[PDB]
């Protein structure tokens, strides 16, 4: 029977993520969110794309937290996308800490008592702090919950690379990790065109240093960037997010940078941190810890440090 | 080289547009508006998926008209959902004329000059009103223009039957022609499930006379239910242009029932209606006439004669 | 966890299904053929694949029958092509039946011992009379398996016509029942073209009545043309049978026609037939029962003869 | 209107090309051979796929040289698979070079009447000889003509490190370069795995340097391993052959290894070698040379060789 998967919270990405599931025929749909009728109004519009898809996923909006029965799959966008208050020019996710703390501890009840067998991709901001309060209060075992960080992150640096060198984007590989957030770590050695090392193109004139460090400042202002020209980024957040959740549903094994619970990778223990993982069947396969220098490794502990900050202040 | 697709309006459609493009590699995109910055946002944020979904589509903003110069098909979302003035309760298709007529012109005179040969999609309501009037000003050939309506309206129909007799979406099929509207004809006699007549269901008790009744009345009402509940259908009206898009693009010569200009089908001429038509390489291949008895044929009549009341209180 | 699809046979339909399971990534794939070490090279040649297709699904070879344990889905082709002895030209399923009778027994048993909850599609010929041999020899139920038939005889008429009227070759529905081979029935007035009865387009002199008989008589004799040109068709009866495996496999519940196990319906019992029925997870979901007139039933009836006559000369 | 793909051949690798164009809706085909009647058959089978695979290409058969007029891809697999009188032991692809020769001069001819603008691919071996003997032959720029190597080599490498690892087979990269055959050069310092070096892997005892080598060398044997169990390696080849069609086609540009004009790089000149390049809408748009070591540059010079002697022996 066809997989079911729970979307907890119904706004832009969650619109993307129900369309984008239809259309790859992935499993039935339910959009879950407190405001009233919404969430119905969508999945009825979502609905009948079934038709255009040759697809036949169930789609359902739903104001009741135990319609989590059942869900295989358990996608959490609930919460703040702005501090009520702060202007476009200043945001940041740090500032939505204090806005969607109490909201994780909520889902994550109801997420034990209906569903405790579910695979759990968190995508609330700040992501790395709001991942581990959700894995604390769910009560599933690490293997089965992980956040949206890496895979979204890395499609920017991808993309734009992509478009100096005139290659097909997916043909560009490159790590970002440690924290989703403006402390991200950008790792210039791990990255890769067609499998060659970016060095090489560099060496060749193709691409330059001057032109990768604007490269990467504007991928980790990219949110930012589309803030101060629309809004809050939704279709490649939903886009990341739906290619992790279906890699676990496919038993695909991916390697995928999602944030993940640390076990002493990288000095680290008792935190959730970015890094590249193996989705499959049984949710985190494998936590591959990357051989970082110590100047690299510097720039890891800045990132979890700033972690660690937030995750006191939700306390 | 890949094809252009210029997005004339980057509003909810347009952005669902431009995302199931990149889904499907279709070709390059150019979100326009007169909005500042906005559609740049949305592209920018847009172009990212071109890495998950192994594609390489350039998706950019534009608030110029010349972008136009090039394009190979035009989709024209453009104008407003809703008279501003107007409740949810009283929305009607037949208020938004006097808020979107001078549009079609504006954009009619752009296509002329910059893209005389590209084949044009209206979407912007009343929609069989607006597309003639694109059509007029734009000067391109009747093979090259239709208007969104038929795929639309017949996917909820279908989608709403499979759900009834638990089959395949796709495997429903049926006809709503005239007009998009609350004028829009539904022929019962041309409902099949698998290929087979809609009757033999109804004779077995698999579906009752009584049921179709009211998935009827849902379908011409459905616009509504969902603002009722939500906003303006998007999520669909977009998958339904780009199945129609991408059967111009790819010669697929699917037959899609669109707002085309009649010449004499139905008895009809000198106005565009909804009729099956089939959809390749040169456009408009085909245009077919369904053999309507005379009782669905004084149905058409009447969907005929609103598309006039408004095509004249448009000019 | 990935399905086990196990391929009993692993000669020309069975490669295509093994490579069409790679591109559509719909299972782990077992190649068991009687013939040594064969299978394991269209396996492995067949695994690399997966890198093109951007799959993740495992394809080994197998010489023993316990390989059977843990199939979801198993597809038998297993059998003889052609009586030893017969010319090309004197082709006939019929005279396969001395030759693959035995073979469905010898595989039921392995089924029922190793997958009795497996779902069974039946290939070799004559296929309606295989299938229900497999049947009562494998002992699983009713709903679980089923022969090819339907699909494939179809997909020529409706590609034929597709040829002649300009369309999608999907747009054009059909219905041939009864059995699959020379006494096939093809049901003229349940054709349409994009759900438009064909009458219409043979009113509009489209295509002609001539023009259909001629395109009924190819249909029948497809394979004997092809093997008048080249040998047994293989490409297209794969490309069948994974339709109706990957309906099981994602719960689509297309409507598709398939050998089944007719219980009262055109009068007939205890004897398989070819009618459309709904495949999804429960496997055959429903049989639909056309509401043939009496010219028809007669044919149908005809069909179900010659199947009960090859029947009693397999025991 | 669609592109027009000619296989020039319709053997084991020809059917497989035609079965995956229409799977992707990719363009018409014609399959020409030498063989009277044949390539008719597996047209026609082929055809009806495009019922279950919605797509609208036709396929038709060839006796007739001048077919390839309007080409805009032409497959060139024409010859001999072995040398008549040798075992399946002692093959080697050096010894079709007499075989095969002439047939690429007459092939040519008719390219540069019939076709001169058409992207040309090569796959008749000696691959590395037979394309320059063609590009000479045929007149055609040499970013219109490539050779099938790298990406069927790589698809083995990549395959079954991937096995060893538990991850997605695509997330292995893997560069082979010089020449398709027994002097093939892998770099093992160029292999990554989710873009990160293999070289980590190896440190942290995931697969070893001894398991390493084995995979070498089963890969330079592989398609022998093939043949010592069952036949001519075509599913992995024509699965490669399209992946580079499709790339162009669609100007994907995707960097894939394959056999082009070297004019300098690795200081080679007046020579066909294969190295990644980047195919898209203007063919081959980029030539990458690898930044090689003095040690892989011996091994690259060695293969090169090769083709030189046999180049040679072929005039
Ligand atoms: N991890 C990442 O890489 C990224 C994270 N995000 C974050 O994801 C979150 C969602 O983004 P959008 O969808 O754009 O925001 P949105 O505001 O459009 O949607 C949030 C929805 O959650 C609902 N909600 C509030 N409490 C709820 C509850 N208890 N249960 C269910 N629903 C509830 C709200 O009514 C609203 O509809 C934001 O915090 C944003 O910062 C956004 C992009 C990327
Ligand atoms: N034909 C059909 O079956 C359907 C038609 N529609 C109609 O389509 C239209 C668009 O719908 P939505 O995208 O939801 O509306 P929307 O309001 O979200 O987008 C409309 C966009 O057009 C822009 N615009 C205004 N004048 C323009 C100009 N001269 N050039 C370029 N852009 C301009 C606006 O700034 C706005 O961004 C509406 O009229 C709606 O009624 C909607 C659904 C179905
Ligand atoms: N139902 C339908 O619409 C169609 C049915 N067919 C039938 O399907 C059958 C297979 O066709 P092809 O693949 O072209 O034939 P094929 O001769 O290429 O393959 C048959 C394979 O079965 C193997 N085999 C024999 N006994 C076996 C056993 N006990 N267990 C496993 N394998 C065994 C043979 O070694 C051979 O490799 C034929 O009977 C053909 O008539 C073919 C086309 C359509
Ligand atoms: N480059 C690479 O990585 C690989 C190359 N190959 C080579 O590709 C070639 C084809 O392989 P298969 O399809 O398995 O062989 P095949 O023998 O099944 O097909 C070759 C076809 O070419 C036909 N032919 C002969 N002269 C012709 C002409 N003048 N015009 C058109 N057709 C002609 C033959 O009748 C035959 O049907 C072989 O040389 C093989 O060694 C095979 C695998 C990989
Ligand atoms: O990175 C993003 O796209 C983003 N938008 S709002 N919050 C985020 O993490
Ligand atoms: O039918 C629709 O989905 C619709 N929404 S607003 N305007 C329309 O025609
Ligand atoms: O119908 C066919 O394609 C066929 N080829 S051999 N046996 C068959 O039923
Ligand atoms: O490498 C191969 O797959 C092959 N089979 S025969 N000739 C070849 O190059």
């Amino acid at each position: 029977p066809k997989a079911k998967i729970v979307l907890v919270g119904s706004g832009m990405i969650g619109g993307v993520m129900a369309t984008l599931i239809v259309q790859k025929n992935l499993g039935d749909v339910v959009l879950f969110d407190i405001v009233k009728n919404m969430p119905h109004g969508k999945a009825l519009d979502t609905s009948h794309t079934n038709v255009m898809a040759y697809s036949n996923c169930k789609v359902s909006g739903s104001n009741t937290y135990d319609d989590l029965a059942g869900a295989d799959v358990v996608i959490v966008t609930a919460g703040f996308t702005k501090a009520p208050g702060k202007s476009d020019k200043e945001w940041n996710r740090d500032d939505l800490l204090p806005l969607n703390n109490k909201i994780m501890i909520e889902i994550g009840g109801h997420i034990k008592k209906n569903c405790p067998n579910a695979f759990i991709i968190v995508v609330t901001n700040p992501v790395d702090v709001m991942v581990q309060l959700l894995h604390q209060h769910s009560g599933v075992p690490k293997n089965k919950i992980i956040g949206l960080g890496g895979v979204l992150d890395t499609s920017r640096l991808k993309y734009y690379i992509s478009q100096k060198l005139n290659v097909c984007p997916r043909d560009v590989n490159a790590h970002i990790v440690g924290a989703h957030g403006n402390k991200m770590v950008l790792l210039k050695r791990y990255i890769t065109v067609g499998g060659i090392p970016l060095q090489e193109f560099i060496n060749n004139k193709l691409i330059s240093d001057a032109e990768l460090e604007a490269i990467f400042d504007r991928t980790v202002n990219t949110a930012l960037e589309i803030v101060n020209l629309h809004a809050s980024p939704y279709v490649a957040p939903a886009a990341a997010i739906i290619e992790m959740a279906e890699s676990y549903l496919k038993d695909l094994k991916k390697v995928l940078i999602c944030s993940t619970l640390l076990e002493g990778q990288y000095g680290h223990s008792d935190i959730f941190g970015g890094t590249p993982v193996v989705l499959g069947a049984n949710g985190v396969e494998q936590v591959i810890e990357l051989q970082l220098n110590s100047e690299e490794k510097a720039k890891f502990d800045e990132a979890i440090a700033e972690t660690k900050r937030m995750k006191a202040l939700a306390h």
